[PDB]
């Protein structure tokens, strides 16, 4: 019953908050966000995302950086940096989600907390990351 969009937004919120709470653990930050309003599957999914992003962060950050020039990853807003990380993680490691969905919903988050320009920006980066790194199993889903 809990929408995928809400589950993913919790993951995003935890990453966002972590940037200003570096002394705390990302996993615990996520538990603060997850409450009775999130169902069993959503909590399980969010927990897996956070652990997968943390485990693969170096690889993910390096990958994204190969599509950035003027705007380095640390110069982007806390919103765009973490939307790119979360989307890249989803594109590479979450098997059942179509590329279009990952990209479209990631752009929604960027626009949600930024502008149409921020969104078009992220849309551009993700389109490029996807056309070169999307897993073959997603070539048609």
């Amino acid at each position: 019953k809990t929408p995928r969009r809400r589950m993913r937004l919790a993951v995003f919120k935890a990453l966002f908050q972590h940037e200003f709470r570096r002394d705390e653990d990302l996993e615990q930050i996520l538990e603060e966000i997850l409450d009775e309003t999130y169902d069993k599957k959503a909590k399980e999914d969010a927990r897996r995302y956070i652990r997968g992003i943390k485990e693969n962060l170096s690889m993910i950050d390096d990958l994204i950086s190969r599509y950035l020039e003027k705007w380095s990853l640390n110069r982007l807003s806390v919103v765009d940096r973490n939307v790119l990380r979360l989307a890249t993680y989803e594109l590479l490691f979450e098997k059942d989600i179509p590329i279009e969905v990952t990209i479209d919903e990631a752009i929604e988050i960027a626009k949600r907390y930024g502008t149409e320009n921020s969104g078009k920006f992220v849309n551009g980066i993700l389109d490029r990351i996807a056309k070169e790194h999307a897993p073959k199993e997603k070539f048609e889903l």
